[PDB]
């Protein structure tokens, strides 16, 4: 089925204090999450670039991480429902709230945790390049060679370009059909290795530190983590929910040449440029396009989303 | 058939005199080794590092063979029998005496080889990336592309997860039940290129240099192995046979990232997690999991595993 | 009377980050560990280097810790039964805890604790170089001159030959009458500071952090220990007891000369090789022989032992 | 059809100078000698090291191009008939003297001219990694896909393994029968890419520039070969048939590693051993095998040897 994402951004200090928290908290982190039955999965991002479009943000570069001073994180976690992602964050909030201080001194700017919906997916399998052998041995096997997917490599060895949309009051029947259809029309694009709508629901409260008054207290009070804040929170996930809508379109390449060429093609393929105008046609803001590296991954989300493993 | 394996385990000096070992004795060892017809092939280790498992062991890295002093090694050698082994080291123990002894002043600790059972077997031949399209055109002809095999490419280009554990007594066939379990499952992991489980039944008395009082003396006084000490023991190698049970739980990798996130599915990922649990509660040590680089190899074991070749 | 030991064993890095961890952790654990009635005091080692015996291990140097990455402890505790160091570890569990993992991010392989019984002791009090004066006037006034002990400076001032021992079965009677007569044999070695043989009876679980499933991943999912796992073990003390039989045999000596020359009489004396070849042909392992550094030490372990002080 | 091999053999300096000569000389004088139709192709080859095997040539490594002073050079030529050969170099002697003195200023020894019949070939068609695509596709719709070949790079991507045997009379029967039997087992080896058996079956006279005692003086005494000699020799190429009989047991690799437990299961394998046991029993001379890189390719002459294209 499809699963809920939920995406934590953070803004951290681009220093070699930081990456040893990658491995230090970040797999802590996925082992206290995995203590509920509701996740299946998780996709975690550092930004290593802005799609320039030309000159249109022309001080920004598809591959600028090694200058950058702080880091954009999005940890996506994946989600049988959205209120299994509630009910983690509640019933483990001691261990997590005490893991996300650990990243303290580095962070800048977050925790910030929107709430997303599938609307759309086609996002295959994760294999290696040692296991496409197997891929297309079962997929002939069982007679389905036509839905032969792209070898798409984990951990690191692909980008995904993430696109940001705020669509009119109105307008969202019109973005997701012709979204929707400008994703089809990827499906031909060289190094296109799949994409998928993300659909605002709501932002976590516990999740983006946003306690109560009392609770925001305890956060700046406590040592370390050791005074855990009661986890009284004045609003649930859905009484935060942006309007005008949000969506993500969340696109994956196998480098950042079939990226930049690739989601070109709706600049400069006149077929695919006259869909996505009626995506244009329905943006108060957008289309942002950063581009991510997805360093660590639970790619078992996408066995949940394609009820199929190997 | 399932072959027997000899695990021979030293420590040496991590230093350019012990490469040239590598390379000017290895062989040599191997040469007097296939003198018997029980030989079936074997497989040489060095250990590249230790999976932290977050910060269990977090002065423990992957890949932290450039910094350390010195290197563990595991060869492997595999035999129809495991009487097989010890009667070829009988028969050519002034060769095999004389070689080990080239190795005597870069080695710290050791040598100590326990024997092996092989419980499970989940080995595909080992195959180069020149050599796929023979092998799914084989399968393909024979109609097995279900049984398709990853590409498991030989000679340091995969790492290997040694996996110690200790089980309790009388939990031995529940361990072994749920370790196959697991390994079953790491057949979704993306670059999981197969796995085995090794039951340890005894040790062998000359590939550890155990002898008596008089062969004891004999080793420590030769110069060079020209003076060969009679090769009597104390002891047959399932007189040592270790109890609490130990079980090898080996398996390869592509790469690193690949075991690091594939191995964590027993902690990140909650159905195989609770198949792995049932592991935990049987063992009284582990698990402590070794990475090894499997430099030097004898590949036509796993034809005589699979009872089938290229 | 003969207390009981618990040694505890931990492979951590070797740089100037530990070294601090022995002055702001260790003594902690310690004071934590001296608030049981049973604790008798302690004695810490570090490893320097391995005896050689000749090119047997050829690699290797006595004293050899300038030069390595990673380095073993031996932490001695003594306690008037086995079972008041199970209690200690159960009633102080979460202190104990916390402060292991802060030495988490040196942490290599560990901590391992097996448990011993002594078998024999000659281990005399602890004195300065200022104090034989004290030592000497109490025993000429007490009429023991003839039991004057040597000089055994505490601190760092003395080595520590660690023997491992591993004895077939049947052949434990054997060891411990010959072990103990080349012990005493080695009272008329120059630099011979005294000795013990200990015997292998059990491993603790609290102390090796071996957990049941779900006490197992607490200890992956903590944030520095503030979240406790429930101390629940699959398994008491004397059902980890390894079999064939370990023996330590411990033996303290002014300087690594000493100890080389003392401990080689077993080699080169003929009087007392004869006597340490029948404990030669007991073993199915060994002798291997650490040499350790005792820098810090609980010196009142030995007034329990011997019933007399200064 | 199974063409025949001409293998000019020179020793050039290792130096800058030699490897502009590579492409200036080299492609005329392919282009001279395609202007017989005969002529189905060729294969160059440097010469970057020997097998050492063990410590056997343990001067010797695989790669060691980089130290050498002096590069020898294996250029293999293949004709429909070996009269072609001889044939070609009257007919085009003027321009083929002119242009092997232009590499006059860097020749050591040479240049040396045997020629070769083919005893046993196996050699697929050369595919690049783009082409392979192409080539199960074209063999699956043959219904060929049982013999679908391995990938085998052109251009430098892989490894020859150039092996001198020479075999005592009355043996050549033994020889070629188990030499045969040897190079299909090396099929189930990981990383081989094809052999072939050449048998000596003469050296070109006018090749090995073997004139006469007036043809001789006219290479000596000629500016650059603008002085042409008269191609008069005293001897044509099956009266220079070396006995005993010379062997060729050519065979490629995909890379080194391939190459040394590839070639080294005739040693460390032991079916394999008691098969190429009874090919060291006929020989008078070797097994010598030097590794071999082949940069510049004719690779139409496989099209030629197996009869099919693409
Ligand atoms: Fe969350
Ligand atoms: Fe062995
Ligand atoms: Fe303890
Ligand atoms: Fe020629």
């Amino acid at each position: 089925p499809k699963p809920y994402v939920a995406i934590n951004m953070v803004e951290v200090r681009n220093d070699p204090k930081t990456l040893e928290l990658f491995g230090k908290v970040g797999p802590k982190v996925c082992m206290v999450t995995a203590r509920h039955p509701g996740f299946v999965g998780f996709q975690n991002h550092v930004q290593i670039g802005v799609v320039p479009l030309g000159t249109r943000w022309g001080g920004a570069k598809m591959e600028m991480s090694q200058e950058m001073h702080s880091l954009m994180l999005m940890q996506y976690t994946f989600w049988k429902n959205w209120k299994d992602h509630e009910e983690m964050h509640k019933q483990n909030w001691a261990n997590l709230f005490r893991l996300c201080l650990q990243c303290a001194d580095q962070m800048i700017w977050g925790p910030y945790e929107p709430l997303y919906e599938i609307v759309y997916a086609n996002m295959p399998l994760n294999t290696e390049m040692t296991d496409f052998t197997v891929m297309v041995g079962k997929k002939f096997a069982a007679g389905e060679a036509v839905s032969i997917p792209p070898i798409s490599q984990p951990y690191g060895k692909r980008v995904v370009a993430f696109g940001e949309h705020i669509v009119k009051e109105g307008l969202e029947n019109q973005f997701e059909e012709y979204a929707i259809k400008t994703l089809e029309a990827f499906r031909s694009a060289p190094g296109f290795l799949g994409g998928m709508i993300l659909k605002e629901i709501g932002v976590s409260p516990l999740g983006s530190l946003q306690l109560n008054a009392k609770g925001f207290h305890q956060i700046l009070e406590t040592a370390n983590g050791m005074d855990v804040p009661e986890p009284v929170t004045i609003y649930e996930a859905p009484e935060f929910r942006n309007r005008p809508q949000r969506y993500i379109v969340h696109t994956e390449w196998s480098d950042t040449n079939a990226l930049m060429f690739g989601l070109g093609r709706v600049l400069i393929y006149p077929e695919v440029r006259q869909i996505h105008d009626k995506v244009l046609d329905t943006l108060v803001y957008g289309p942002y396009i950063r581009v991510l590296n997805p360093m660590m991954e639970g790619t078992y989300w996408r066995e949940y989303l394609n009820e199929y493993h190997l």
